[PDB]
């Protein structure tokens, strides 16, 4: 399902900007 992919896809960008906060 798309809802599933989009879900796992979210954490992708999340764990991204998150680094910018700690970096």
């Amino acid at each position: 399902g798309v809802v599933d992919i989009l879900k796992g896809a979210a954490k992708d960008i999340a764990g991204h900007l998150a680094s910018k906060v700690m970096n």
